[PDB]
């Protein structure tokens, strides 16, 4: 309209201005995926983080996730228009439960999702995303891993790797992805040529009854190689935005609505105030950043 106008003008100026580059996640809502530099998942924004040129960084997502693209640019400036915004699965696993783990079960390696906090991380053997989770766990020696903390995508990585995967914390879930496989039996009957594409933090009779399971960087891939007409999605609202906007030649139906309400927390207002203010900078303990690098960079290396 007309005020959202004089918003997404001035940040535009404004970042151009100051040296920003403004990264945002596929959750953010469409008007902030309108205005960023880079829209991703988890695995494209870290890879992104350690290849961007730019000396300041607006990060739109959450929490871990801004501070990851800090642990790697430990040296620029990254600011964030919510510090509230977090993961509360992530923040289930505490530094406690994961030296309890490591003292229960001696020996395995412990690999923990990027939704962790950064004091976690410094506890990891690796981190990984969803995207690589499968790959990173088949490239350790051990045969038994300690996984958290999502118990979805841990299980996942049990089922595809055939490893002994012990998840912390007890039931680590993403209650946006908790949809009811019945939603996936009804738009069967609704749309019989349509394929389902879900995420794998989505319980295990959600996933078996999909079609492709992926993180969303994997999902919006998908149709370029998958002619199908209508794709049922099976994550958090604002992929839909993303995928419409790539394949606008194709239909994109969420399986059920879903929001992340911590992802739904930037605004253009309070992202516009944060370009002016250059706040809130995301500040770390140097020995935090110095502990959480390796496993981060541990995770690249097991890759390809
Ligand atoms: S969608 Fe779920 S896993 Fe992703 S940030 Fe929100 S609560 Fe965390
Ligand atoms: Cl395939």
């Amino acid at each position: 309209h007309h005020h959202h106008h004089h918003m997404v003008d001035e940040i535009l100026k404004l970042k151009k201005e100051k040296g920003y580059i403004i990264l945002a996640h596929n959750f953010q809502i469409p008007e902030l995926q309108d205005i960023a530099d880079f829209v991703g998942d988890s695995l494209q924004l870290a890879r992104k983080a350690m290849e961007l040129s730019e000396k300041k960084i607006l990060f739109l997502g959450v929490d871990f996730m801004a501070e990851l693209v800090k642990i790697l640019n430990p040296d620029k400036k990254v600011i964030v228009p919510d510090r509230s915004a977090t993961c509360p699965m992530a923040n289930r696993l505490t530094p406690e439960i994961i030296r309890e783990y490591r003292e229960k079960f001696p020996d395995a390696p412990v690999v923990l999702y990027v939704n962790s906090t950064s004091e976690c991380k410094t506890l990891a053997d690796v981190i990984c995303t969803s995207a690589n989770a499968v790959e990173v766990v088949k490239k350790l020696d051990s045969s038994v891993v300690i996984f958290g903390p999502d118990r979805n995508l841990g299980e996942y990585v049990a089922e595809k790797t055939g490893k002994k995967v012990i998840t912390i914390p007890e039931n680590g879930h993403c209650p946006v992805h908790q949809f009811n496989a019945e939603s996936i039996d009804a738009v069967r009957k609704k749309y019989p040529d349509a394929k389902v594409i879900v995420h794998p933090e989505c319980p295990k009779p959600v996933r078996d009854k999909a079609d492709y399971v992926g993180s969303t960087g994997q999902m919006e891939k998908i149709p370029e190689r998958d002619p199908s007409r209508i794709f049922v999605i099976g994550t958090e609202i604002g992929m839909i935005h993303k995928l419409k906007k790539k394949f606008p030649d194709r239909e994109f139906v969420p399986l059920e609505m879903a929001v992340c309400v911590n992802m739904k927390k930037n605004t253009l207002e309070n992202t516009l105030h944060a370009l002016q203010t250059e706040s809130f900078e995301v500040i770390l303990p140097k020995e935090v950043i110095e502990k959480a690098k390796k496993p981060i960079l541990r995770m690249f290396e097991l890759m390809g």
